[PDB]
């Protein structure tokens, strides 16, 4: 009733951790909102969002549509996931006279990653945009092991581990919350700059017991 | 303000000539309303909510979980496309006190298909479950000469020349409401009965000027 509440998704770690976060705080999500600017690799939230169970609103456009979108939904606040991108987020939270929570923030980075692996969330790196990560890691999951050679390479090339900067981009497979578990069965990978994307082409979820 | 509405929308010419009603009576379309129950072909009204450039809510599941999903939308009302099936949409659209629209009901079949025709509606044939109506029509578009045949097989096995009864099931290609058209590429259709479904397994939006 007031604790109503919608959840900026894009499919990455910090969408599903604001998620998480959400949900374990006793908030109530009413929808997953995702905005799309001009195959399952443009529906990968909306694959997410089924395995999930949530209501997903999908906008198109950057701002002003979003802010649009939100306006026709009955909530009292938005969860959020740059740096000047926050205020941007709280300018149309505030114009729109809603609260704003941005739980992935001031998070030490080495601390985040940690947490996001104890609490058992399966996440695939889907772009990579930084020198000392080679096309390989596209496709990666980000295990104990992947963690600890991002760490290394942050000691190296000063690459940040959770990605903050456009260093890499994730999609989360599996998490507590997912009733079902996505699988990916085709993807295609595609170096002078260091800048490089996975495009998932055959998905599908599998049912978990829980 | 006082027009805002949601159109239960699921692809076919029903859900499409209810959003072509709404839009020219003056509503507030806020929201393309569309239920998924346990590839591209279950994204379908994604492509089309991109092309209209309406927000998609999705919603998944029956009957409580719409009403659970509309409950969260700023509307005063919502726009439908069996014939019992019309008052289970008007239960939920009382309890949750919101007006219903069903613009698309006691019209003359024979009137009403030739009146999507004269209104730009390019239609496919995407399911057939009537005796007299081979695999076929599976993918055929529904143009003048379409609609004369369906009069025919009426006139014999007299076959609802709307489809009204599971006769058959049709995806909205085109529209005047549609900023992009939509084009299939790859399509498998899928006989002791008379039961077969269009596989739409991939299709793309080619840009118009408009």
């Amino acid at each position: 009733g007031l604790a109503d509440v919608a959840v900026l998704y894009s499919g990455g770690k910090d969408s599903n951790y604001a998620l998480y976060w959400a949900i374990k705080n006793r908030f109530s999500v009413k929808f997953l909102v995702t905005m799309v600017s001009e195959t399952i690799n443009a529906n990968l939230t909306d694959l997410q969002a089924r395995a999930l169970g949530i209501p997903l609103v999908k906008g198109f456009t950057e701002v002003e549509d979003l802010k649009r979108v939100l306006s026709g939904l009955k909530i009292q606040g938005i969860v959020a996931g740059s740096k000047y991108q926050r205020k941007r987020i709280e300018k149309v939270a505030k114009e729109l006279g809603l609260e704003v929570y941005t739980p992935a923030w001031g998070r030490d980075a080495k601390e985040y990653m940690r947490e996001l692996l104890n609490l058992g969330f399966k996440i695939m790196v889907v772009g990579v945009s930084a020198y000392g990560l080679d096309e390989s890691w596209l496709g990666r999951i980000l295990d104990e092991s992947a963690l600890e050679e991002l760490i290394t390479l942050n000691e190296k090339y000063k690459v940040h581990v959770a990605g903050e900067g456009g260093e890499f981009e994730t999609f989360v497979l599996d998490m507590p919350l997912f009733k079902y578990k996505i699988v990916v069965d085709k993807a295609k990978k595609v170096p002078c700059t260091s800048s490089g994307k996975l495009i998932i082409e055959e998905a599908h979820l599998e049912s978990k017991l829980e």
